[PDB]
């Protein structure tokens, strides 16, 4: 479980304080490869996938703590509006995606096609079945240009979801956000864990891979956030000849 992808990293659980440094180090070099990025003139495709409470929105926020906010998009997903549905149900993401240069964050995405679309029966079985192979034949366009893409997983338990539920109907600033469908939506959990790793099998990519997170603890999940990010950065810059070096101070 949350073990399994703790034990892809030999390195040790931190306390506090050694967790912090070795945040900021991280965050320090994220925003010197946006830098980097930005220079050569290549885009950034992030995308977060995971349930409700899996740490989606920390990880994003460590992540992109100290990058120069010209240079970045979050942009948080939802259902689709009437507008929207009288296109095709990539457009939305195609009008949203980055300049060569500019990174985009995509806090739920086109996935939802095969996740939620396809649990609810918003999707046909002909849409969301056909929609893998659409969905790398998407992202193979841009990574064969100007385009690194990197798709995360953040992985949590029902029961430290339950937790989390439980601490935000008792937060001020985000009870107010927590329904009675929201608490009914947990009992799909099951359908929702096999959409995802038919979604894992079928679109996991060398250009474009699946990275499993582990998110049980939020510390932990924003350093892996972070590494991997980089990690696959410079061995996609290494793919197109680019080194990247310290292009800041
Ligand atoms: N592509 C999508 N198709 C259908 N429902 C979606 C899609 N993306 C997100 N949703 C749902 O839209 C709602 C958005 O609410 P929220 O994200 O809390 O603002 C949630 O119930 C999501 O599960
Ligand atoms: N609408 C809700 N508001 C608050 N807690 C809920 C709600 N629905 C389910 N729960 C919690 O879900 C857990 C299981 O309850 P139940 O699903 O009713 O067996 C318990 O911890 C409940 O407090
Ligand atoms: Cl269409
Ligand atoms: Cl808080």
């Amino acid at each position: 479980m949350t073990q399994n992808i703790k034990n892809l990293d030999l390195s040790i659980e931190l306390d506090k304080k050694m967790y912090k440094k070795k945040l900021k180090v991280l965050q320090y070099e994220m925003l010197n490869a946006q830098q980097f990025l930005l220079k050569n003139k290549i885009g950034l495709i992030l995308v977060f996938e995971g349930m409700d409470a899996a740490g989606k929105g920390g990880a994003i926020k460590r992540l992109i703590e100290r990058v120069d906010p010209r240079g970045y998009v979050v942009h948080p997903i939802s259902a689709p509006q009437p507008h929207e549905l009288r296109y095709n149900y990539l457009q939305r993401f195609w009008r949203k995606l980055p300049q060569h240069g500019q990174i985009a964050v995509f806090d739920r995405s086109w996935y939802g096609r095969v996740l939620v679309e396809r649990i609810e029966g918003f999707a046909t079985k002909d849409e969301w079945s056909r929609a893998y192979e659409e969905i790398n034949n998407f992202e193979k366009i841009l990574t064969a240009g100007d385009y690194i893409i990197i798709k995360f997983w953040l992985h949590v338990s029902d029961e430290e979801q339950l937790k989390r539920f439980k601490e935000r109907e008792q937060n001020p600033y985000k009870s107010w956000k927590l329904t009675d469908e929201d608490w009914r939506n947990r009992e799909k959990s099951p359908q929702y864990i096999e959409a995802a790793n038919e979604m894992f099998e079928k679109t996991d990519k060398k250009n474009a891979p699946w990275v499993l997170v582990a998110g049980n603890d939020k510390k932990y999940a924003r350093v892996q956030v972070l590494q991997e990010t980089l990690a696959h950065i410079e061995r996609e810059a290494l793919k197109r000849g680019l080194h990247l070096t310290n292009v800041l101070d």
